[PDB]
């Protein structure tokens, strides 16, 4: 089917951690960018308007661009950049399946590294794996890093001379992340993305993960892991069988990454919270204002197209 | 079988490198912590006493805690911390097989990153791989990094603003590491752990490694490597066939990691020394003061239980 | 067969980037060092003469040194160093197949980290994979990093206290790299090397990579990837089916690595350029002064031996 979407690029500010507001270039004014969810074989048309003061593009990472290389989104290679105030239309066929993503390809070190110019592109295969047919909850986790020194400073950051001192999943640092709420018997598909410039060692307490896909494509030899290393550009899909009721923390195991501006705890941390587990008064998230779509789990159930999320929207 | 162990957490100082003494929180006053070696299906009880000035927990990394999540050892999630001077008992069934480990889960960036709060937990499968039944030597290598600026200062370190300038296997930096001594025909199982906050590219000269397990679980498709990348939290088990007599260096291939305080050589370096090879006068480790249990290989032959090692023990104040 | 080669170590200066010349110890006065290409079972002899002011060795990474451990090239372990002005002969049997490499093993943090003391060693199996039979182009990509503060001064660099601020493939930083020119129907073997001290996430636009070998040895279970993480010491061989005509960028996806001295663009970046695709006026590499052997692809067709390349030579 033909899938036509309109995206904008906006100058907005988001809250990454307590005390850290960050100026970003948000697709549809949000970080992560909108979820794009389509079927294998769909013809995609994206009309992009640049409402920022700088040039950008959108590269569709994982999309082959078979006979459509001029929609690959690389400035000086496949197109001239999209200048401030201008528009550009991308057209491609979604013939590559799985967990893909999209991001700006101008000034990548800054724009993708610290300005949040990325989002998920999920292409449903015609032939999912047997285990994928058992999935009851689909979870998107996009990891990135932030340099507090350039929080207020478009045009700076993302160099070896900068210090990445905050770390996140879906643009939040713990405790501003959200729990992953499950029920006993759930079969959870988690899609990890190396969105930023860091490496993340994602570890699930209480469960092993079956690693089923690398960069969206199914492995002939899937393998179990309790810690999955995710590096820039990569995606890994795993399955967790939710067969062990408790509260089980789930986080980046890189020691310096569980900090926020030099203090602990912070970073890419969530908790696998099973329904019906009694809540102790000392539980860190006992009074959580819950967002059920923090990992796009609700949007992933609502059909094919483009999905904004109010929780990811920044302020103008 | 029910296996009950008593462990303490102690404030001690260890020698990581020549000219680098480091204040740590050592399980039983040592880094690495004691080897815990049990069988699949055992019921494990660990009574922990905190003899330090700061709160800690023990998380059992790889242990599912099937129906025992309150023993997972995570502060503010599964328990309140073990305060200074207090005790706490962990109970869990070892139903997850393989190379596991344990570490503190309080102030992790510092306690695990630079205070040596970790040790190995080996769970023997009831049905090991055929290749594991050929093994004649079992070897534990726990890699970590150290920040010299906070060596003498509990309560600091483990942040992006600190500089990790020393590197180790089993808490020692070359030349204070020990050789891996083998003889022709040995079948060596090596278990790599990303214990600290660094990434380590472990390269064996003279041999390929058959990578057989990831995080303790056997791969359906094992593969050969001469360099295995080990990142925080991960474990890899490999097999080396010791069929090539020589002196073969075995080290972290990350260029900056073969230094110590800006000087070279240093870092996670050992040598696979074959017994039959005549020793040259210029060999760096000629007349080495040898510790046969530096990789826990002797402890791993002594049956199920918990094993301290004096080679790893630190000095009390 | 017995194959005997003569190599020197020279003090030369290479151009790594615009704004970065670098003092290096080049094998045969070039970085990367000469391609050594032999067949499984060959008896290799390399006579090395040290024409520099400092001691060196050559370690043959991946070579087992079966019955020849004294040729392993490790100072204080298998030999005393090759002192300034002296010579030394290595002899070994190439019984280990695949993508290997060689590098100095004296003061490795500096000499391999920033002085370019490395090159490729390719051992052809007597029995190649079926997949390798279809290969029409062979490509070598050796990634490394550079510290500008020590560009002029042998005896410093390669420590945690230094800043790596330039990044390269085959010792050039974009735009001084070269395109990978292919024709539709090509089957391209790419051999990635972690030659320096960095981690590199190599991402091919427009194509998936079939990962066929790890450290030169064939995987029982090959897998597709669009991003391949290459760390120090490692090699990965991949196959790309050149079935998608366009201009497709091919680069390190680690955000900070696509910079040069704090500026973007730079780093390990090439472009898969298909023959016959019209060149746009704004294409960054329009009228490029092209080197068809920048990835050793021409040398790799010339049989067994040691092959220098003028494009890699430094100046005295
Ligand atoms: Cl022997
Ligand atoms: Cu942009
Ligand atoms: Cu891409
Ligand atoms: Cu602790
Ligand atoms: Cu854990
Ligand atoms: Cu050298
Ligand atoms: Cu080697």
């Amino acid at each position: 089917a033909e899938r036509e979407f309109d995206m904008t690029i906006e100058e907005v500010t988001i809250k990454v951690a307590p005390g850290l507001d960050y100026k970003v270039f948000g697709f549809n004014g949000q970080v992560p960018g909108p979820l794009i969810h389509v079927q294998e074989g769909d013809d995609v048309i994206v009309n992009v308007t640049n409402n920022t003061s700088l040039p950008h593009t959108i590269h569709w990472h994982g999309v082959h661009q078979k006979g459509t290389w001029r929609s690959d989104g690389v400035p000086g290679v496949t197109q001239q950049p999209i200048e401030a105030g201008d528009s550009y239309t991308y057209k491609f066929k979604a013939d590559r399946i799985g967990t893909l993503w999209y991001h700006c390809h101008v000034n990548v070190n800054e724009h993708v590294g610290v300005r949040g110019m990325w989002g998920p592109l999920i292409v449903d295969p015609k032939q999912p794996l047997p285990i994928e047919k058992r999935v009851t909850k689909d979870v998107i986790m996009m990891m990135s890093t932030w340099e507090s020194a350039v929080a207020d400073k478009y045009g700076e950051g993302g160099t070896p001379m900068n210090v990445a001192d905050y770390f996140s999943v879906n643009a939040k640092s713990f405790p501003l992340t959200q729990p992953l709420r499950v029920k006993k018997g759930d079969v959870v598909k988690i899609r990890f993305f190396g969105a930023g410039g860091g490496i993340h060692a994602m570890h699930s307490h209480g469960h092993d993960m079956l690693v089923t896909h690398k960069d969206g494509l199914p492995l002939d030899s899937p393998y179990y892991a309790d810690t999955v290393l995710v590096s820039p550009g990569e995606r890994y899909d795993v399955i967790i069988e939710a067969d062990n009721p408790g509260r089980f923390i789930f986080h980046d195991h890189v020691d310096t990454h569980v900090t926020a501006g030099g203090k602990h705890p912070g970073g890419p941390i969530t908790v696998i919270e099973y329904d019906g587990v009694p809540v102790d008064d000392w539980y860190v998230w006992k009074d959580k204002d819950y967002d059920p779509n923090f990992f796009y789990s609700e949007s992933l159930k609502q059909g094919y197209g483009m999905f904004d999320h109010d929780g990811f929207k920044g302020e103008f």
